[PDB]
C-alpha cells in the first residue's frame, strides 16, 4: 500500500525518499496526482516522471470493474452512528466513510453539539460490525470544550482517559493554517494504518469568510476553496475516513459558499429549532435518502431523543 | 513570546521594526496573520517575507495536541464574577476569558449596569485563583458616569483612588474610530504583560447601525462587522483577555446585527424586567451551559440578590 | 476648537471653506464626521481626504484616559433646575448637561408647561457655578405662548426684556424641515461661543407620525429618527449643551417611537396626573439615579411644590 513496493519494479531508492518528502505516502497517492504536478519537484525531469506511472500500472488494474464486483468492493464504508436513533434513521445508518457530510443551521440549532457526541460515539462498537478508533478534530472558532466530553462520556459508561487520549486537536488560524494542516492528517493517518475513523473541521468558513471581504477578489476564494473540498476528498478515499464539517448562514436565509461547496459535498442536513431543547433535521441532497425530518433534543449527553 | 526570539533564528534587526510597525508585537501574532497582510507592507517581498513564518515555526509546534494534553492548557482560563451568586451559577463560574459574551435587552434591563459591576468586582482576588488586574473601557453612546462605581467601591470596601485608577476610558465617536481604538488596546495590553484582565465596549452597534441606511447598503456591515468580530476574538487569545459587549433591540423581539454576531459570539445572556429592581437572565447560545433562568437586582451597588 | 488651526498643520487654506460648507466648524466635528461622509463632498478626493485626519491627530490625543482623569474632564457638566426642590432632587441635581432627556405623559400631564419654565429658569445663576445663557426653542404642535413666560419672570423677579430677548424659536411644518432645522442650531451655537445652554424640541413626533401610516411602510422612519437621534447627540457634546424633548402616548400606554428612542435616551420621566394641580413624576431608564416618585404642581409660575 505505501512507496515501499515500486522497488522491486524498476524504481530506485534516489527516488522513493524524493516521493515521499512532497506528500506521497500511498501507492494510491501517485494515481491521485497528474504530471504536471510531479513535475513541479526538483529532481524529477519528464524522462523519469513518466516512468513512475508505468510501475504504478502493473500494481493496481487502470480497468473497468462490473458493478456486480463493485458492490462487494463497498462493503468496507462503514456507518458512524450520531447518538439517536431516529436521527440514524434519517440519515440511512448514519455517517457515511467516505464522503463529505454538511450541517447547517441558524445560531444555537447545534452543531458544536453534534460534533461534541462524534468524538465519543465513534470510539465505541456499533452497527455493522465498526470497531470504532481515534478521531482528528480541526477547530476554527474557539469551541472544543473537553469537559463537555466528560458529560457523553458517561451516557455510554466509558471512563475518561480513554476517551479524552484518541481526540487529537489542532486550531487553524488562519484559512491558509487551515490549508497546511492537512499534511500533519496524512501524516498522522499514514504512519497509524486503519485506527483513525473520522476527520472533523468545526467550521470550514469561519476563516474563509472574513479573510476575502473585497466583492472585487471573491473569485480566487472560488479556486482556493477548491483547493480543500478536493484535498479533503482524496483523503477520506486513500485512507477510508469520514468527513464531517458545519457550516453557518447568512441573510431568506441559504448557506455561505454558494454552488461549490452545495456541489464537492455529498449530504447536507439543515438544521432548525423547535420548542425548548427539540431541533429538526432535514435533509438537501443526499444520493439515496430522500427529503425527510426528525427530531433530536439537545440534553446533558448531547444528542438523544 | 514578543518579538525578539525571531532574530537568533536568522532575521536580521531590518525587517522586526517594521513587523512592529503595522502591529505585530507578539509570536502568535505572525501565526495571526497571513503571508497576504504580510504583503501590501511596502520593503518586504516574496522569497523573503516567507522565512518569517517557518523561523516562526520553530518556536512552537505546528502539529497536533491530545485533547488530554488541552485540558492541561486550558487551566490558564479564568472567570469574573458579576456580583451575584445567582448569576454566576447560570454562567457556570462567571465570564469565561477567552471568548466573546454578549447580553441584549429592551431599554431598562440593566446593561451599563452589569458593566459598571465588571470594573470594579474584576480587580478583586476571586474564586479559581484568580488575582484581578486593570480593565479598558471603550463607550459608544455616553453612559460612564464614574460616581457610580464609587457606590459600587463601597459594598465591597475597597478604597476610590485604587477603583479609579485601574480603568481606561476611551469613547469612539464613530465606527471607524472604534476600528482604529484596537490599535491601543493591543498597544496597551503587550506593554503591561498580564495585568490587563477585561475588555468592555458598551455597545458594538450604537455606531454601526446609524451611519447605514437599510437595505441600500447592506454589505458593506457585514464585510465590517466581520473585521472587528475576528479582530476582537484575536485579541482574546493572544493575550488571555475576558470580551463582554452588549447589544440593543429592535422590533416581537431579537437583536440587531443579525447571523454574524449570533455566531460570532461564544455566550449571549437575554435580559428582561420582573417586578421593580428584579430582572430575568436567560441563557442563548452557550457551548457548556443549558438554557436555565436566574434573578439579580439592580441595587445601590449594582447586581444583587 | 474651530477651524484655523488645521492651516499650520500642512492644510492650505482651499480647502478650509468648503470643511465650512457642509456643516464641519471645529476640530472636534472631524472627529465626529466619518471617512464617508467627507468623500461625498465634490472636489476633496482619496490621497488628500486623509490628511486632514492625521493632521486633526496632532490636535487630540487618540488615546486612553485614566478613568480618574476623566472625573476631572466631566466637571464641565452642568445642571439646570426645574422651578422645584423635590423634582431637582428626583433627577439629581437637575437636567443634564451632556445627555437626551425625555419626559411623556397622557395629554394635561404637564409637558409644555415644564418647557416654559426652562426658558426662565435657565438663564438664572444657580447651584454648581451655573451662570446661565441663551436658549433655542423647536415648537413643533403650536404650543409657545409668549406671554406665559411673563408670568414665571415674575416669581423669578427679572424685568420682561431681557426674559423674552435671550430665546429663539422657530417652527418646524414637517420632519424633514425638523431635519434641515439643526443646520442652523449648529451655525447659532458656533458664532456665539458658550452662550447657549439648551435645547428644547416641543415634541419629537408629532410631525414623524404624520407623513408616514402603518405598517405598510414602518422602516422609513426607524432609519430616519436614527439620523436625528444621534444628530443630537453629537451637537450636545460639540457645544456642550443640554437637550430636553417632550413626547406623546398611544393606546395600557407605553409612547410612541419604540426601542431606538428608549436606547437613544439619557433620562426618562414619566408624568401623570394627581388630585387637581398635583402631578407625579417617576424615573425611567436613567444611568445614576433609581426608580422614585416626587409631586409637582403647575400654578401660575409653572412648576412649583
Ligand atoms: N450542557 C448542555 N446541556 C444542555 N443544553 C446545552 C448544553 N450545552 C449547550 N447546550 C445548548 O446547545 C445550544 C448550543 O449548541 P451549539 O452546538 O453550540 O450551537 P452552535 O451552532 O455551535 N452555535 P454557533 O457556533 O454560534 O453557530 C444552546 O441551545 C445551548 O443552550
Ligand atoms: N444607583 C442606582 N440605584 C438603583 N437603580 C439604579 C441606579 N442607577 C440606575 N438604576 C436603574 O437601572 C436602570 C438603568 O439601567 P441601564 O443599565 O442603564 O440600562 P440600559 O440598558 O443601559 N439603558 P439603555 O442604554 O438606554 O438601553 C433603570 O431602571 C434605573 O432606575
Ligand atoms: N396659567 C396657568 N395656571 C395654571 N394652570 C395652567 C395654566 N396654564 C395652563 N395650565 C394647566 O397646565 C396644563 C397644561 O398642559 P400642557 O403643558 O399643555 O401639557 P401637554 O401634555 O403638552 N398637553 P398636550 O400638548 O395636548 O399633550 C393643563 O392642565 C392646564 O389647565
Ligand atoms: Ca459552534
Ligand atoms: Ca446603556
Ligand atoms: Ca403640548
Amino acid at each position: 500500500q505505501d512507496i515501499d513496493l515500486l522497488q522491486k519494479h524498476g524504481i530506485n531508492v534516489a527516488d522513493i525518499k524524493k516521493l515521499k518528502s512532497v506528500g506521497i505516502c500511498t501507492i494510491k497517492g501517485i494515481q491521485m496526482t497528474t504530471r504536471r504536478a510531479l513535475c513541479n519537484v526538483k529532481g524529477l525531469s519528464e524522462a523519469k516522471v513518466d516512468k513512475i506511472k508505468e510501475a504504478a500500472n502493473k500494481l493496481i488494474e487502470p480497468g473497468f470493474l462490473t458493478a456486480f464486483e463493485y458492490s462487494e468492493k463497498r462493503k468496507m464504508v462503514f456507518h458512524i452512528t450520531t447518538g439517536s436513533q431516529e436521527f440514524d434513521k434519517l440519515l440511512g445508518g448514519g455517517i457515511e466513510s467516505m464522503a463529505i457530510t454538511e450541517a447547517f443551521g441558524e445560531f444555537r440549532t447545534g452543531k458544536t453539539q453534534l460534533s461534541h457526541t462524534l468524538c465519543v460515539t465513534a470510539q465505541l462498537p456499533g452497527a455493522g460490525g465498526y470497531p470504532g478508533g481515534k478521531i482528528i478534530f480541526i477547530d476554527t472558532e474557539n469551541t472544543f470544550r473537553p469537559d463537555r466530553l466528560r458529560d457523553i462520556a458517561d451516557r455510554f459508561n466509558v471512563d475518561h482517559d480513554a476517551v479524552l487520549d484518541n481526540v487529537l486537536y489542532a486550531r487553524a488560524y488562519t484559512s491558509e493554517h487551515q490549508m497546511e494542516l492537512l499534511d500533519y492528517v496524512a501524516a498522522k493517518f499514514h504512519e497509524e494504518a486503519g485506527i483513525f475513523k473520522l476527520l472533523i473541521i468545526d467550521s470550514i468558513m469561519a476563516l474563509f469568510r472574513v479573510d476575502f471581504s473585497g466583492r472585487g477578489e471573491l473569485a480566487e476564494r472560488q479556486m482556493k476553496l477548491a483547493q480543500m473540498l478536493s484535498r479533503l476528498q482524496k483523503i477520506s478515499e486513500e485512507y477510508n475516513v469520514a468527513v464531517f464539517v458545519t457550516n453557518q448562514m447568512t441573510a431568506p436565509k441559504k448557506p455561505i459558499g454558494g454552488h461549490i461547496l452545495a456541489h464537492a459535498s455529498t449530504t447536507r442536513i439543515s438544521l432548525r429549532k423547535g420548542r425548548g431543547e427539540l431541533r429538526i433535521a432535514k435533509i438537501y441532497d443526499s444520493p439515496e435518502m430522500p427529503e425527510n425530518e426528525a427530531t433530536f433534543a439537545i440534553t446533558a449527553g448531547g444528542i438523544g431523543d
